[PDB]
DNA sequence: GCCAACGTTGGC
DNA sequence: GCCAACGTTGGC
């Protein structure tokens, strides 16, 4: 697993949105879509 | 042991 | 080609 960059706009966000697939569907095991690190959205 | 969330992949 | 679902790690 890679680590989030910590400094992109999504990484800086503190709150989960509550409304995306991640936030409403905890079965996904994903971070809030608005918080997903821009670096991690690119495949290795 | 809990909890958050990354990597993979099957289903579309 | 995308992404929801699952298995898994890794910080604590
Ligand atoms: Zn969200
Ligand atoms: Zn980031």
């Amino acid at each position: 697993k890679r680590k989030r960059c910590g400094t992109c706009e999504p990484c800086r966000r503190l709150e989960n949105c509550g409304a995306c697939t991640s936030c409403t569907n905890r079965r996904t095991h994903q971070i809030c879509k608005l918080r997903k690190c821009e670096v991690l959205k690119k495949k290795v």
